[PDB]
Parts: structure tokens; sequence; C-alpha cells
């Protein structure tokens, strides 16, 4: 898995077309939304990650949080991203983890909000710029 | 080398502190700078790429030129971004392939902007949510 994290002061978006045969079905609030003083994480889940999807959401969780305490960030959005790994997982693997995460992140005391998965989505985000504003992390299973 | 490429409503940024010990020397107008209607490409260049540098930045040029065509791009926005890759290349090969796909990128006729190497920038970007204004692109030497 790899992920891209973005302490930003804010992140918007709106869902446009749908980017698979089968997307995440979702509601009217759904098709688009706001946060603002949070870390976005781009999160490309890959096909190594079929493997063990509970270690690596495991994983990806306590690297989320732990940027989260670093930046002081309250909020933390999950942004469905399929432009950071050649090599992604199936979609139906890759909805799954990104549950785990947006679930697992949820129960650690975070805001978080999510992006539909399987469509293709405009979006504004206003990166901070600061020293650990802009990390990237890779998670992956272990053998 | 890998690529980021987001078409945008826009893109702004604005510098912070030398993120390295000898980052490139700017003026007081490449501090800030805003761009709209452009594809933003975010590219990473790495270790792999010392080996053959005027290949790569070929192909970059190519690449990027092609997918502006496609989308009806006419401003491109090379941005420096060290984080869409573990194996990156040295801050003096990084920043030469840079200039190189900046150069040879004006030479096609686009309008192209850049930011400022080795600083820490806030930036602020809009995304288009087309089928194509996000994309990725991984752009290697053939040793
Ligand atoms: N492995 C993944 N990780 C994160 N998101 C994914 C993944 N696979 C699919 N998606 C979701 O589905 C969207 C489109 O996925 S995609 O793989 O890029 N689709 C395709 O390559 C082709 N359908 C052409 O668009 C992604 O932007 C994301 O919203
Ligand atoms: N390989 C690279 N590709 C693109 N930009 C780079 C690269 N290396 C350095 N830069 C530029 O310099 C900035 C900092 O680079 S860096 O790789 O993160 N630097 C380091 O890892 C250490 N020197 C500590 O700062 C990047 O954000 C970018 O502006």
């Amino acid at each position: 898995m790899r992920v891209l994290l973005i302490h930003s002061d804010y992140i918007e978006y709106e869902v446009k077309d749908k980017a698979l045969k089968n997307p995440e079905p979702i509601s009217e609030d759904m098709k688009r939304g706001r946060m603002e003083e949070v870390l976005v994480a781009f999160i490309s889940v890959e096909k190594v990650d079929e493997k063990n999807p509970e270690e690596v959401s495991l994983k990806a969780i306590e690297e989320i949080s732990k940027v989260a305490e670093q930046v002081k960030a309250e909020n933390v959005f999950v942004y469905p991203f399929a432009h950071l790994s050649s090599e992604l997982a199936k979609p139906s693997v890759a909805m799954d983890i990104l549950n785990r995460v947006y679930q697992g992140l949820k129960e650690r005391g975070f805001n978080v909000g999510k992006a539909p998965f399987g469509y293709y989505k405009a979006f504004k985000i206003s990166c901070k710029g600061h020293p650990l504003a802009e990390l990237s992390r890779t998670i992956v299973p272990e053998e």
C-alpha cells in the first residue's frame, strides 16, 4: 500500500462520472463533502495487500494516526487514490482495506471523512506547506 | 521517474523556508506563483534516472506534452515533488532533469510554469475531476 499524507487547510470534492463498472453506491450527502484543518490521506491499495488485509489496514492506521499526532491534526480525511502505485489492488480488496482504515481511524478518536470509492472527483486542496505537512508512506504485508 | 498529472482549474504556491542546504537560487518573483487552466506535473526524479539524464527528460517531455494535447491544455506547470518515489535521485541530478523538462516543454510552445526546487512550499490546487484530470506515468531509462 502507498500513502500520501498532506496536512491541508482543507480538502473538498465533488463526484463527477463513474470510474468503475460498479463503484461504491453513495447517498446524496456523499456526492460531495469538505473538511478543514485536516490531514489528507491519498491511499493506493496495492495487489500485495490482498495477502493480509488486516495487517496492512492496522499497520496503515497506526502510521496515519502517528502523523495526525505530529501535525496536531484532529481531522483525518481518507482519499481513495489510484495514482500512487502501478500494481493496484482488485477493486473489491481496495474498498475493504479502505473501510478497515477509515473505521479503525474513527475508533482512534479522530473526526474522519472520506471520498466515495470508484468515482472521478473534482477537488480542491490547500497544503499548509510545512516541514512535516507532506509525507509519503509504504505499508506492505510481511511474508 | 514518477509523474502525477493533475489537470487543474488552477495551481498556486508560496515559498516558505529551504528544505535543502543548497536550494535553487530564486528572485522575489519566484516566491509565489499562480497559474490557471493548467496541467500540473508533480515530478519525482529517481535514482535510476541518474544513469541516462537526456533519455529520461525526452520521454518525460513527450509524455507530458501528449497528455496536454489530449486534455487541450495550453499551460503546463512542473512541480518538483519528492513524494512519488522511495528511490529519489540526488538533488543535483533531480534538479537538472527537471530543468531539461521545464525547458524542452517550453520549446514545444506550451506556456510553462515552475515551482522553485529545494523549498518547502504551501500550495493550492483544483483538480477538474474529468476522466483524464488525474493520471500517473512511470518514465524510466533503459541502460
Ligand atoms: N487499488 C485502489 N486503491 C484506491 N482506489 C482505487 C483502487 N482501485 C480502484 N480505486 C478507485 O477506483 C478509481 C478508478 O480506479 S482505476 O483503477 O484507476 N480505474 C482504471 O484504471 C480504469 N477503470 C480506467 O479509469 C480510483 O480513483 C479509486 O477511486
Ligand atoms: N529527487 C527529487 N525529485 C524532485 N524534487 C526533489 C528531489 N530531491 C529534492 N527535491 C527538491 O528538494 C525538496 C526536498 O528534497 S528532499 O529529497 O525531500 N530532501 C531530503 O530528503 C533531505 N535532503 C532532507 O531535506 C523536494 O521537495 C524538492 O523541492
